[PDB]
C-alpha cells in the first residue's frame, strides 16, 4: 500500500518545524514516523522544508549517488534540516538518538511518474 514516495514523507518530511531544536526531538520522531519498529534506524535526517521545495529538488543539480546510480539530486539551497543518529548506548526496543540541526543541501534519489524523491542519500 505504501508508495516509496509515501514512504520518503515518512520518514523525512517534517514541515512543521522551522528546526527541529528539541534535545528530545529525535527520540519522539524517530519512534512516531515509526523508524524503530523492526529495529533501531541507525541514521536517519528529517527535513524542513515545505513538500513542493523538496520534491523540487528532484529537478536540481544531479549528482552520482552513494550507491554509483545516476538519479540523486543535490539542493541548490540549504535547506533545515535535523540528523538523527543512534547513540552508543542506545537499545532496540528502547532506541536513543542524538538530535543535531543544520542547514545544508540534501541529496536525495529520485524515482517514477510523477519524478519525486524515494531516498535521503546524504546532506553536504
Ligand atoms: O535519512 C537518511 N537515510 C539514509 N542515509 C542517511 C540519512 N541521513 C543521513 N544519512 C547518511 O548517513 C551518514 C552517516 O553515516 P556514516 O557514513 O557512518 O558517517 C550521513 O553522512 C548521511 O550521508
Ligand atoms: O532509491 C530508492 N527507491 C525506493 N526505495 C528505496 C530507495 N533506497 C532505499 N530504499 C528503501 O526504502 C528505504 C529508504 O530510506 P532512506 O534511505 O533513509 O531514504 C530504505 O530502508 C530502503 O529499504
Ligand atoms: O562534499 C561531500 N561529499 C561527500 N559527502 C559529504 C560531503 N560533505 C558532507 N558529506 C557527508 O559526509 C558523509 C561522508 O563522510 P564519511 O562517512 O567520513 O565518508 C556523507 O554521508 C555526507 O552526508
Amino acid at each position: 500500500k505504501e508508495t516509496a514516495a509515501a514512504k520518503f514523507e515518512r520518514q523525512h518530511m517534517d514541515s512543521s518545524t522551522s528546526a527541529a531544536s528539541s534535545s528530545n526531538y529525535c527520540n519522539q520522531m524517530m519512534k512516531s514516523r515509526n523508524l524503530t519498529k523492526d529495529r533501531c534506524k541507525p541514521v536517519n535526517t528529517f527535513v524542513h522544508e515545505s513538500l513542493a521545495d523538496v520534491q523540487a529538488v528532484c529537478s536540481q543539480k544531479n549528482v552520482a549517488c552513494k550507491n554509483g546510480q545516476t538519479n540523486c539530486y543535490q539542493s541548490y539551497s540549504t535547506m533545515s534540516i535535523t540528523d538523527c543518529r543512534e547513540t552508543g548506548s542506545s537499545k532496540y526496543p528502547n532506541c536513543a538518538y542524538k538530535t543535531t540541526q543544520a542547514n545544508k543541501h540534501i541529496i536525495v534519489a529520485c524515482e517514477g511518474n510523477p519524478y519525486v524523491p524515494v531516498h535521503f542519500d546524504a546532506s553536504v
